[PDB]
């Protein structure tokens, strides 16, 4: 399979031209659009990377096309860790899909925060606020694909299944890509010496919902989470050989580019994805 990693959230950690460039990445999920819904002005946050008002994350359209050319999906990542992202109703879901169409999509805006690029598609990271609803922006974004260009869906799930938040959008069906976290939640993540957890987590994801491909999501560093690191050579020789075995197998999931430079996990694991 191939790897999919998070970027945007550290100024540090390389422009997402470089990053699409080191041809160890299949999709890069920009992170985050953590602001919208009930009212709200949609707020793009790049960390130190670049500052969204007045145009000055335009030039990220550089490596959004960069990418693309390589055959590189990227998606606008929706949520995060941070931010009062919501959806008070289902004409919220609504307002927020056409506003993702014209800005980040096909559609038209005179301030499109990363530029004139036309993003791949929309990722899920919904890890709080509204449990309703999601369902109705995944449907309303899909609709869109009918006027010529596919809009792709990617969900980035907690590892407890189902999730609380992405549960009913994702029996939809109309999600492509599905990374689940399986960090940051002790009943499903790696513990040293025990994948039990993960590994009959894996199985309950692979034997459920309906999508395109399922990744396996895991911390970059011991620092990149809290827990659930999982070293290298253990998700090699222990993890990789049985999760490959499921035909929905997608590949690997990182968080994030700045925490797998500093420890070096996809050089070491990359060709066993
Ligand atoms: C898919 C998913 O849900 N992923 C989860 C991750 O989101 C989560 O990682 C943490 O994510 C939050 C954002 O959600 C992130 O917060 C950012 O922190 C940086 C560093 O402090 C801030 O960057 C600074 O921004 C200011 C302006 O706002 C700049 O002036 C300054 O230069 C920036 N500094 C740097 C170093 O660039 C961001 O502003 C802030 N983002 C937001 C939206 O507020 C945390 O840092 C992430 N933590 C880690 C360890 O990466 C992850 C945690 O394990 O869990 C995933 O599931």
């Amino acid at each position: 399979g191939g790897i999919a990693i998070y970027w945007g959230q550290n100024g540090n950690e390389g422009t997402l031209t470089q990053t699409c460039s080191t041809r160890k990445y299949s999709y890069v999920n920009i992170a985050f659009l953590n602001k919208f819904g009930n009212g709200q002005t949609p707020q793009i946050n790049l960390a130190g990377h670049c500052n969204p008002a007045a145009g000055g994350c335009t030039i990220v359209s550089n490596g959004i096309r960069s990418c693309q050319i390589q055959g590189i999906k990227v998606m606008l990542s929706l949520g995060g860790g941070i931010g009062s992202y919501t959806l008070a109703s289902q004409a919220d879901a609504k307002n927020v899909a056409d506003y993702l169409w014209n800005n980040f999509l096909g559609g038209k805006s005179s301030s499109r925060p990363l530029g004139d690029a036309v993003l791949d598609g929309i990722d899920f990271a919904i890890a709080h606020g509204s449990t309703l609803y999601w369902d109705d922006l995944a449907r309303y974004l899909s609709a869109y694909s009918k006027q010529g260009k596919k809009v792709y869906l990617t969900a980035a799930p907690q590892c407890p299944f189902p999730d609380r938040y992405l549960g009913t959008a994702l029996n939809t069906g109309l999600f492509d890509y599905v990374w689940v976290q399986f960090y940051n939640n002790p009943p499903c993540q790696y513990s040293s010496g025990n994948i039990n957890n993960i590994i009959n987590s894996w199985n309950r994801w692979t034997t459920s919902i309906n999508a395109g491909k399922i990744f396996l999501g895991l911390p970059a560093a011991p620092e990149a989470a809290g827990s659930g690191y999982v070293p290298p050579d253990v998700l090699i020789s222990r993890i990789l050989p049985e999760i490959k075995k499921s035909p929905k197998y997608g590949g690997v999931m990182l968080w994030s580019k700045f925490y797998d430079d500093k420890n070096g996990y996809s050089s070491s694991i990359l060709d066993s994805v």
